[PDB]
């Protein structure tokens, strides 16, 4: 026999004892060590002490897990767990000041969220997911990328839309505070105004340019094409989106940015940042520059509490 410790969280650990002739599996259900799944394993003599993780099998368990991911789904903690086997195994170097991840299993898109989550201002409501965003940002990003993975319903080597990664990270974030006021104007009909809270406030898919949303953009009415542009914008950051398209980056007019070179879904993404000049991160590789001018499909402004100035 040896002992362990069980836990869901890594937080609270459960003292056993296990016979040293059952799989883990028999004993605990599925059982994982450093995201390796150990079910059908069974126990070793250097397994002796080591904290395993543990599906959910009683109602402490669950409301722990519940507690430390805020979710409820059994597949989590196995899809969680699937992509840390992996991550573990990505390089993660330091590139400007910023943590970045070697290349590997398609993960360009997870580099460039990881980064420009380093660079705007961000509260995630899952425990696990603000433990872990803190461990990535001092360089330790392999837990933070799995719980990405999992909390995306992606896996190792699926083709991953920074866009939509981050607006499903964003959901399990406090948005609360932000709000955005927008207002309609058609000629026939009239001027509407309506108000987005959350999410929705700091996303926009239709244009790259902060300021030709402030301006103003074409959105066809009910009645059949209106424009619409931007009453007051009360969040941290905003993130605005369009298809590829070859834009120009001005230093200083923006946080940051993701270049998008290839064919839809099979492409490859880069992370342009404002510093004290342009900065290009691909993975590992950094060049700069003092412009750029190249295919953008998100940019994210900083942004604190704006109203327009259209009467
Ligand atoms: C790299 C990648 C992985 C997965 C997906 N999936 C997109 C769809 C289908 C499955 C799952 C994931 N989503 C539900 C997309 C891309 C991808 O390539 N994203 C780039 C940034 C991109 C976006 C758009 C676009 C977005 N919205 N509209 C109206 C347009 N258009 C593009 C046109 C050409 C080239 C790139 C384009
Ligand atoms: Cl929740
Ligand atoms: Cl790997
Ligand atoms: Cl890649
Ligand atoms: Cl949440
Ligand atoms: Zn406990
Ligand atoms: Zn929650
Ligand atoms: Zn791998
Ligand atoms: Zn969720
Ligand atoms: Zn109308
Ligand atoms: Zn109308
Ligand atoms: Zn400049
Ligand atoms: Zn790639």
């Amino acid at each position: 026999t040896i002992k362990v410790f069980t836990t869901v969280d890594n937080i609270n650990l459960h003292t056993q004892v296990v016979d040293m002739s059952m799989t883990y599996g028999q004993q605990f259900g599925p059982t994982y060590l450093d995201g390796a799944d150990v079910t059908k394993i069974k126990p070793h003599n250097s397994h002796e002490g080591k904290t395993f993780y543990v599906l959910p099998n009683d109602d402490t368990l669950r409301v722990e897990a519940f507690e430390y991911y805020h979710t409820t789904d059994p597949s989590f903690l196995g899809r969680y767990m699937s992509a840390l086997n992996h991550t573990k195994k990505w390089k993660y170097p330091q590139v400007n000041g910023l943590t970045s991840i070697k290349w590997a299993d398609n993960n360009c898109y997870l580099a460039t969220a990881l980064l420009t989550l380093q660079q705007i201002e961000l509260k995630f409501n899952p425990p696990a997911l603000q433990d872990a965003y803190y461990r990535a940002r001092a360089g330790e990003a392999a837990n933070f990328c799995a719980l990405i993975l999992a909390y995306c319903n992606k896996t190792v080597g699926e083709l991953g839309d920074v866009r939509e990664t981050m607006s499903y990270l964003f959901q399990h974030a406090n948005l609360d505070s932000c709000k955005r006021v927008l207002n309609v104007v058609c000629k026939t009909c009239g001027q509407q105004q309506t108000t987005l809270k959350g999410v929705e406030a700091v996303m926009y898919m239709g244009t790259l340019s902060y300021e030709q949303f402030k301006k103003g953009v074409q959105i066809p009415c009910t009645c059949g094409q209106a424009t619409k542009y931007l009453v007051q914008q009360e969040s941290p950051f905003v993130m605005m989106s369009a298809p590829p398209a070859q834009y120009e980056l001005k230093h200083g007019t923006f946080t940051c940015a993701s270049e998008y070179t290839g064919n839809y879904q099979c492409g490859h993404y880069k992370h342009i940042t404002s510093k004290e000049t342009l900065y290009c991160i691909d993975g590992a590789l950094l060049t700069k520059s003092s412009e750029y001018k190249g295919p953008i499909t998100d940019v994210f402004y900083k942004e604190n509490s704006y109203t327009t100035t259209i009467k």
